[PDB]
């Protein structure tokens, strides 16, 4: 097994291969998810770039977390997408934590700790759990379809993902970072193979 | 009567439909209140919103705390209207205070524990205590009539009302969420009715 | 006599009408005083305002600090005028001291127990002690005369005065509260007399 | 959960009824850990205190920090003691760290930043999980049999917890204080319940 | 008032008669308080001397600091007694403060700018208000029944008293002589009295 | 001579006859010097002004720190003139430190304790020990010649010159005020004379 | 050698002719390589200027760090460039760490102790052994060929040079002043040869 | 080959089975030697221990640095001995480089930079090439026959070998850090061999 | 009168013979003074040496500085002696100023800047004007009967003498060689006559 525990993942170029995709032990569809993560990367300025993008057969964008530019997140379940706009930006690492759920479709959308309003979206729907989850990279066919443009440049790091709405009292212990463990994608306990020029360095956040 | 101590009422959508309705064992009529409540939302920058709709037979808005866009606070008692104008409104939690005496008629308005200048309204006046009390709505029947251009869409919580003028001193342990006891409206033993999508989640707020 | 202590003369609506008198008991005439106070007004949006009207039996301007629209405080002195140019203001309490010495005429402007630098005016006047000490209006006869376009709206509190200049040090005193002496008017003996609509209520400032 | 940062908790009187105890959720058994403290006692020359009590049920001194009276600090896991000498020590606040790896059995003293010789203790065992964790007392059971003899009187404070070991360069960053995300138990973020005569002040220590 | 700033009280020979007799306005009980002076005395090798000598007309030792020799600084309180053991002495001015606070009895002591152990002490009680404080003497009665063993030899100075605890980061501005307004007792606005041979000197300490 | 501190000059109004002459016990000529004051003005976006003119009979500006409008600070040595140009002015009390070395020219200019980068100015020059200094105008000649448009309005105190560059660590002292002792032009043993309307009075700044 | 600690290169005019050259008998090339230092100027608004130029007999721009106008830090290795854009300069004092690993190519740029986000720069490359080091110009011939338009002026100090990427935990311990050993450039262990109108001074910079 | 940069070997336990043994590519007899190590153990106080043991076949102490209780560093060349007396030693890492030249017999023994004075050992000798490097142990057979009262408890790195005597100026290096490149026993590119329990862990010197 | 500046006596043998005497500009008898010196000696661990003697045809000792041995500083005015203990002497020069008023009585006594506690002596008393100063001896009668036994031997030099009481601030700029003008004996302006082996030479003492 890899622990990542202090790494992260550097894709210090625009390229439309260089990628790593991430294996959960998940089985049963999600009624539930949250995913955390952070990232670090100069493009917001200039360009839109997927941060976190989990495709099923059926749908490529059965998860997406997408920065939009002059716009903020793109959050996208299904391929039903809602916005938390971030109108100033600022170059330093971003925690974000999100989860949904379906039985109410509440959107919870966190920033660093301080959360956004919760939201409502596809209430009902259920995600898929056979899953190509891959980093770096948006895909719009099942692990595949990869545009340079939309890559992510820089760092990704500490991917934790939950198939159930973390309490804001858990999602402060995340950011501020005491102990937790997570059951669909462990950041101390990560299947991954990486493809393309693709570093593992250490994290340059805290 | 359920202690919601912690929980917060969640409107996710737009809607003409959605609210909560909570029952005073109120018996005299009104000479004086204090309401203190937490909400979050984004909408400060799009559209008014109710915030708190207090309504009898008589008069509709007998107590209405409405956002009003590109304004402020909009504070109504008895259908009449005064405004606590704020140039520019963070996408922050707002803790709200409310406090109206009827031998004055001076409206204290305080936000997240900083009080606006008082200012007059309705001297002599004495609110009906049997009233319908919407959260997430405005209402203009005694318990309906409701419209979705102004319904709240995001969080309302520690909805506590008082028959009488808190001093500054209470006021300030109220923002702390110190030691306090309402008597008109407690959300330690709240008697509410839900009706539409509304949803009791954890607060995203201190 | 009356102690003030933690109390303020609110002034919730425009009128020329409303004012509190002030009884000094000064007998000898002033060649140097202070006077410290604080008040709470938004009228600074909107129109100029006395602070502080101090008319003796000649001069109805005698002292008089008054709020020049776009400008900041008008201190004038047996009718003659400095200007201390606020560029910024804030709905917040404000707490000002400002003393005047015969001797050189140096006015010292305190905002907020920021000293305003030195200015002179008025060397060698003298303050007549037989004088109507009004707040809430500026006055233009010995008792009246008041104009609503010139009152005060909100709240004033602490008026102290002295018939010496104060220190730095003793001034320091006054904002952060310790404890002093005033011996021409001191809110914690207050000789006055409510006219119109003014309310006594506890100080929103601490 | 209470963010403890510039705050220590004061064991002002010798007693057994005085202490603190932290939760930390774990739940894989630490392989490995570090702590580090600030504390602050005059004890040091009358009498052995206990720094750093963690009890499991089988085992008492899973984790203890003890000072030993003309001896030093004594360092204990699993119930077996390793000394560091110190031959003399004064009346100062002192910030000690302490690592150990299973895996190599390796005990890593650093006081106020300056590693002491490592050392060899219980190669290989494992600390379990479900444990006590306390403050101002010493275990003998888990949870309890405090004895006063025992008792830390003074300052305790910046208990943070790592289930790796820090390297040098990340325990100078914590000295300095740089910022650091403990995995196990975080001041910032510090979930814990008080017991007995303990207040929490400012800390008297940079 | 006198500003004695930069000047010391010199009781340059030992008697009984030679006092300085400080002027609190202080008529509310104190619950808390903290004192901070230079002094600087050869006594200290010798015998015990009052430092600080504040009386009651029920309680002659209400507070005092008192250095014990071979032992150190005294405090008491309500005339209940802890050590600050000072194992060696050097010939230097010494600047102290003190703190109290009723609701814990926390005791901390500072000697130049560094802090002792926090200790415990009169839990609960109350200092009264009407107080004979002496300078030079200890007193057992209100102000008097003085004896030359226990008299201050040489300079004391910079005398500020607060009715609160200093945090300390307050306390180190006052040690660095940086903006401090005393509440209670102030040097630079000192109220006293002097009897006997008690000279007003140049301070040597910076 | 006076010791002036805590006192200040207080220059009201703008004239060209009120000025203070301070005499330099001074018999070598100046191969270095650091001079700092504190001065406090509103004239700093109105018109230049005179902080500190230094003349001597071959050359009136031998030392001139000169505001000039909209610039900032002209330093000038032996008429030769070098700029720290401050982009934005605000109303505070200022205190600079200005140091000059003929060995290199380098002139080390500090603002509120913080340091400008160091510039070359009139490298292996020698300034006359003959001088007239002057405060509150522009002298043109020796003693004389005044510019009311280039008077200094408002206040300047703790003067104090060293025939030495002053090392950055005694430059922080002088800003914090700890002991110091300037062996050209001293605060505390000040020998001046007063011309015109000149006022001293309590220093305004901490 | 000479031990440089706590002086800074004082480079006081524009000129082409002033310049240090630093030795190390660098024998292995360069397969990696980090550069931390302060450095001080106000040209950052006017021009751009060389902060590190380091040439090989093939290459002049080998290893060069430089500030380019309105655009920010150049970093180039072996004549590839790449930007980290500052839009908003601070004239402050600015500690930068810069490193380079040949076999991924990341560079790592941190600005006082913040990392920018890792780039890709020349990777495979080898850094020559055989090198000039120039601080304050910029060098186009191995030893030569400076352009006063492109010479630092201000401080230059703290240049510590290793041979390897440190760790940001070892970055975080050179920004707070812990303790390090550069094993390629030693500012404890400097050997050098100041050219031109250079001057050693106290850093102005903690 | 094995860079050992930034690691120590570690030998936790008393014990006379682990050693690691250092395989010099020495190919000629030695006419002449430097050897430079860090190295960390409390046993300084309590007896004797091999810090570098090399043994050819001829004679198993050919050079041994020893430290023998209360007498210091024993220095021997083919048996025959010097004593460096020690008569204070602390617990810090300690770094030694020791130099002798036949052509003299010179021996530097340097300890933390500082030159203990020259001596003479065994003038004219020769040491052997064929030789048992060994550390943590002393050895006396080729290779074997180790004393558990003589191992090494702690820490040893930056094990470096010249095959002639270093300057004083790149000894100041060496202790500080600088680039140097030794040619008969390279850290930077070790071959070594570890028997027992020995570990290589990050160093605790900086 | 010759400027000894820079230069000191020396006193290089035992002797009962050898003296300067200095003489003072002075005839109103001394209600105070302050006598500064530089002297070097190694006899403090010897036997008792006179530093300073002053004489009146009515009394030989009417000001005497005198080193006691194992004791430290003999003062005696008007044959009335204090002693300031020395614990431990330095063989280094050292520098005392020491001042006496009679008004009050009051001794300062500085040795190298640091004052001892103020001691009361000889309070009314005046010292005589017509006066023989004799340093290197002690006289017994008016101007003879030298012991010596209590001859200096080693170094005086930096002789001043004021009428009154210096300042704190003042004796500073004294230690420090600020500009300084004694009134009584000015060792820039000195009558001086020698008597057997004495000779001027370079101060050692900077
Ligand atoms: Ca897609
Ligand atoms: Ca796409
Ligand atoms: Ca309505
Ligand atoms: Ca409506
Ligand atoms: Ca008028
Ligand atoms: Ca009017
Ligand atoms: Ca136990
Ligand atoms: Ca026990
Ligand atoms: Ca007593
Ligand atoms: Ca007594
Ligand atoms: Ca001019
Ligand atoms: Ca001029
Ligand atoms: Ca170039
Ligand atoms: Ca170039
Ligand atoms: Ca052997
Ligand atoms: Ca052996
Ligand atoms: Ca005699
Ligand atoms: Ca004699």
């Amino acid at each position: 097994q890899t622990d990542m525990s202090r790494k992260a993942f550097v894709f210090p170029k625009e390229s439309d291969t260089s990628y790593v995709s991430l294996k959960a032990p998940l089985t049963k569809p999600l009624k539930a998810f949250t995913v955390c993560l952070h990232f670090y990367t100069e493009l917001s300025s200039t360009r839109g770039y997927s941060i976190f993008s989990y495709a099923t057969k059926r749908q490529d964008n059965e998860i997406l977390i997408f920065w939009s530019k002059d716009i903020g997140y793109s959050f996208t379940v299904g391929g039903s997408e809602i916005l938390f706009e971030v109108p100033e930006v600022t170059v330093a690492p971003v925690h974000i934590c999100t989860s949904w759920e379906s039985a109410s479709g509440i959107v919870e959308f966190w920033v660093d700790g301080k959360p956004r309003v919760r939201k409502s979206l596809k209430k009902g729907y259920t995600v898929g759990a056979e899953a190509s989850i891959i980093l770096g990279q948006e895909q719009d066919s099942f692990g595949g379809n990869f545009e340079g443009s939309q890559s992510l440049v820089g760092d990704i790091g500490n991917v934790n993902m939950w198939d159930f709405v973390l309490s804001p009292d858990e999602i402060n212990t995340i950011y501020l970072g005491g102990p937790f463990s997570p059951n669909v994608l462990n950041w101390r306990a990560l299947k991954y193979e990486v493809q393309g020029e693709v570093f593992t360095k250490p994290q340059l956040w805290p």
